[PDB]
């Protein structure tokens, strides 16, 4: 599924991450856009053998179980298809635990890239929240 832009402002504010940790709604539809352009069932193959899935494209070698990684965690304990589907909640909760896990944003090198510092509030804009 791809969602619009205020749809997954909704969404996401829906299951609290609106200034989760501190970190404004603006920030994490800004890292969604950039991470997988709003497509839940965006997929990144990296070169160490881990993938990146959905939406927040969360990574394999830690945080999901796809079977496939090398000396793999599953800390959020649940299967890397999981967090392909067009309900969010899956990735938002093991979100929840990445942007708590000593890092904050930065765990997202797009939202690093292209949202970090900038005026996030703009892509909440329009947005009947």
């Amino acid at each position: 599924k791809v969602f619009g832009r205020c749809e997954l402002a909704a969404a996401m504010k829906r299951h609290g991450l609106d200034n989760y940790r501190g970190y404004s709604l603006g920030n994490w539809v800004c890292a969604a856009k950039f991470e997988s352009n709003f497509n839940t069932q965006a997929t990144n193959r990296n070169t160490d053998g881990s993938t990146d899935y959905g939406i927040l494209q969360i990574n394999s070698r830690w945080w999901c179980n796809d079977g496939r990684t090398p000396g793999s965690r599953n800390l959020c304990n649940i299967p890397c298809s999981a967090l392909l589907s067009s309900d969010i909640t899956a990735s938002v909760n093991c979100a929840k635990k990445i942007v708590s896990d000593g890092n904050g944003m930065n765990a997202w090198v797009a939202w690093r890239n292209r949202c970090k510092g900038t005026d996030v509030q703009a892509w909440i804009r329009g947005c009947r929240l």
